[PDB]
């Protein structure tokens, strides 16, 4: 008569890695998002349970979204996160920048760097 | 002239409890188990990340699959795990039927509980 728990540590790490290459390949993607003119394939569920700003467009019909006033290697680097949760040698300067792009899309993390 | 790198620390524990949270209201979920007669919502991107059976099922069409050889109780839990990276007090009892599952489904770390 006893109860077991088990945690696996790797979890999390593996599950985000297979996540981000599916989505390298639009693999089980739903949404395409276009920033200045390149489009990114991604996952809803992702993006709405990381971003506040997905969150509140994934709660209607819509299979494309168009987003402003955020270059698209900062969203690249925004994506990376939302499917790493690392920002990995970021140039300091475009930080400002990225800080930014994180406030405009609710990504807790991001938004708060500084 | 520096780069900079994050990593968020508790990014894995809340991506996967929004998920959870999403399961349980149907969110984003494109297909369903049914087990015994009990009917599971889930996520493929999830289930093809983690498990290597539905890996296979997915790669193709399909909203529904049927299983057989596991309890509904039993594949609530490989569930859970697949959606939080742990097991909980399970019962002693339980585990090698467990194990099997994880087997059957192809849940490394499940399936290598023993």
């Amino acid at each position: 008569r006893k109860l077991i728990s088990a945690t696996d540590i790797q979890y999390s790490g593996s599950l985000l890695n297979s996540l981000n290459e599916q989505r390298g390949h639009g693999l089980f993607c739903d949404v395409t998002v276009i920033v200045e003119d390149r489009k990114f394939r991604a996952h809803k569920n992702i993006l709405s349970a990381s971003s506040t700003y997905f969150h509140q467009l994934f709660s209607v019909a819509g299979q494309v979204v168009e987003l402003s006033f955020i270059r698209a290697e900062i969203f690249a680097e925004i994506l990376n996160y939302i499917y790493s949760s690392k920002i990995v040698r970021v140039r300091s300067d475009l930080l400002d920048e990225l800080i930014k792009s994180g406030q405009l899309l609710g990504v807790k993390f991001i938004a708060e760097l500084g």
